[PDB]
């Protein structure tokens, strides 16, 4: 099923809605009541998830997924709705079930943060038996 | 605030914060495995700290994080409950850095680092709104 290749780089874009701040990913916290409205580091970290995902996903075969295990990143400046986040996942390696990625993104007018990424392929059903036996 | 000091917040996942609904924008996302997502660990990470450094915060003043750095080692179905601990490890100039562990009373599910500065929110609100289309 034809491998991935390691340092290509693939890119995902996305306007940011209102609906990804800070407040938004934790509508439960009061706490969190006063935060600036602008695109939450929870919510980036999971648009670079998402960027590697897309990528590995021709690539997996049938019944396969994949979990993030790290990430390691800055989150250097702050993009208010409206602007386009740009992520960059470039593949670093693959070892066994183990992918490893640098990331960055960019809301189009200032780097917005880098570093890195690891992920595992799984099985879904059969990782989905190894979770059960935990709910 | 005192370097070593240490937080801890509970929190009983529920349902909506698995990965599909960190984005329900994503069809990439719709098989993902029902447990909790990365991103919302991280959120509950920074809310044990934005929580533990509030008392020391002067009115008007808030924070951002600018930097995590975690494994997200073992997943947790909903029902679970996870347990945050957030303790100070350095401060330099508006910048603070805490480690932060989660456990859901299973396994220890990650750990880290994380930062963030400190912020007068009225300058910095001035400032999102200049960025803004």
């Amino acid at each position: 099923k034809d491998g991935m290749r390691v340092g290509e780089r693939f890119t995902h874009d996305f306007v940011v809605p209102p609906h990804k701040t800070v407040r938004h990913l934790y509508p439960e916290s009061p706490e969190f009541a006063e935060a600036p409205e602008v695109f939450a580091t929870g919510f980036m970290v999971g648009l670079m998830e998402w960027a590697c995902v897309r990528a590995m996903a021709p690539y997996l075969e049938p019944g396969e997924g994949s979990l993030g295990t790290a990430i390691c990143v800055t989150h250097t400046a702050a993009t208010p709705p409206g602007l386009t986040v740009t992520v960059t996942a470039e593949l670093r390696s693959v070892e066994g079930r183990r992918l490893s990625w640098r990331v960055s993104a960019h809301d189009g007018v200032d780097e917005i943060g880098s570093g890195t990424h690891e992920r595992a392929v799984i099985h879904l059903e059969k990782f989905n038996a190894k979770v059960r036996q935990k709910t």
